[PDB]
């Protein structure tokens, strides 16, 4: 019957989100708009905890080619795999993730970071006029995140590419199936010939890590190292670049909230891990393939089948949060979804937590920061996996 994903691209989540999750039934049935698949679609907090930490219910069964999807097309150069944490694990690396992305990524990061987000936003201060948040501390907030942190110096003509493949691959609608595919070949094509160079460069990001990482077998060939740059990319660059400007939108919509932690600068992590509860990011689900048959709280499921999870369903369910869509910093909750659940749950968090963190606080640092057009007047691009706006005006 209902055709998935809902087509809320703007911070508006659809309706049909609370509408299953006060139906009876703890799971329910969907239809896939770009492949036809039947899939099952879970939107409450208690049901989505005994899925995400089941593991008969597995990632990388969904993820691999051939697996009922939600998305249009494989999110892979064809012929690859394209799982670049299942090659880690083959590897032995799964480990080296958490010296790159973890507190000790953190403490060597933080300062840089830091810098960078209040010499952004001191710049823009400055101005005799308006800007763009999202051009003009976003992208290359987010743009020297992925340098510094995942992939090594990047010029300017690269980023702009895996930018745009990452754009033009992530989506469920806004291009041409081949064109998305496309878009897949050309960031391993990229990768396949500067991998090895990228890992090569100066700094400690995560890439010359994994380059430079014992291995049991041989050190990492030039095509596992390919996989793993498309997977920091996909992983690190629009989910950032989409949930910061996201971030900005509430901060901007709340000033007595951005008021309270100006005045008391403790509670912005606080603040950070509402934004991580309130503010939606993907379009989609994540999703797991049925690795038997299995019972969901009574719902029985056939090896085979995928389920979803609405992260933004879960995070606004009102049996977990009260109130759930008000932005509360204050509030005592459970933990949100915002990074998943589990032994999938995001390891980029930490890195995640400080870029996030680095924004409030300069917004928090500077009272009177507003958007310079009304809120419906923001425009967003249509179909991205990852929501982002436009363009976001701002002025004090
Ligand atoms: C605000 C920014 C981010 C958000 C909201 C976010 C969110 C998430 C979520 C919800 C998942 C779980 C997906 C699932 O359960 O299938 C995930 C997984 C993942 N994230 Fe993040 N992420 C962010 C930034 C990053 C960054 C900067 C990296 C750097 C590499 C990263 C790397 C990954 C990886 C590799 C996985 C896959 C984990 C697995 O499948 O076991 N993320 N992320
Ligand atoms: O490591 C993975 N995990 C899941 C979830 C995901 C996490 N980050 C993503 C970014 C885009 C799409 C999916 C995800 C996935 O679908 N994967 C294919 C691309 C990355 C790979
Ligand atoms: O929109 C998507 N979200 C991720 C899961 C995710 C949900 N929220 C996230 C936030 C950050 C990273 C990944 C996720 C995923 O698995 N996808 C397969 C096709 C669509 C794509
Ligand atoms: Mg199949």
């Amino acid at each position: 019957t209902l055709t998935y994903p809902f087509h809320d691209w703007s911070q508006e989540l659809s309706p049909r989100y609370a509408q299953l999750r006060a139906s009876d039934a703890p799971v329910c049935p969907v239809v896939s708009e770009g492949t036809g698949d039947p899939l099952w679609l879970v939107t409450r907090y208690a049901t989505a905890v005994k899925l995400l930490e089941d593991s008969r219910f597995s990632s990388e069964a969904a993820i691999a080619s051939g697996a009922p999807r939600q998305e249009p097309v494989e999110l892979r150069a064809p012929g690859t795999r394209a799982d670049g944490v299942a090659m880690l694990r083959e590897a032995g690396l799964r480990s080296v993730l958490a010296d790159g992305l973890g507190p000790r990524a953190v403490r060597r990061h933080q300062g840089w970071i830091n810098d960078l987000a209040e010499t952004l936003m001191s710049e823009l201060a400055s101005r005799e006029g308006t800007f763009d948040l999202a051009a003009d501390f976003v992208e290359p907030l987010s743009s020297a995140l992925v340098s510094r942190t995942l992939l090594g110096e990047l010029s300017a003509d690269e980023r702009d590419l895996l930018a745009h493949c990452a754009d033009t691959g992530l989506r469920f609608c806004g291009v041409t199936h081949e064109e998305q595919v496309h878009a897949f070949t050309q960031m391993h094509e990229f990768f396949l010939e500067h991998a090895r160079r990228l890992a090569g460069t100066p700094g400690e990001h995560l890439l010359k890590l994994i380059a430079e990482a014992p291995v049991d077998q041989g050190p990492l060939s030039d095509e596992a190292l390919a996989e793993a740059g498309s997977l920091l990319v996909v992983a690190g660059f629009p989910t950032s670049s989409g949930f910061l400007c996201g971030a900005l939108l509430t901060l901007l919509r709340h000033p007595d909230a951005v008021q309270e932690l100006h005045a008391h600068p403790e509670r912005v992590p606080s603040a950070v891990e509402e934004l991580l509860r309130y503010t939606p990011l993907s379009t989609g689900s994540v999703k797991r393939m049925a690795t038997e048959d299995l019972e969901i709280d009574g719902v029985r499921i056939k090896a085979g089948e995928v389920v979803m999870v609405s992260l933004e369903a879960v995070n606004h369910d009102p049996d977990a949060f009260e109130d759930p869509d008000v932005f509360r910093p204050g509030r005592e909750g459970p933990m949100h979804f915002g990074f998943g659940r589990g032994r999938h749950f995001c390891p980029g968090n930490r890195l995640a937590r400080c870029v996030i963190e680095a924004t409030v606080r300069a917004v928090a640092r500077r009272p009177g920061l507003r958007l310079a057009v009304a809120p419906e007047e923001i425009s967003w691009h249509e179909g991205l996996f990852f929501r982002r706006p436009r363009a976001i005006p701002a002025t004090w």
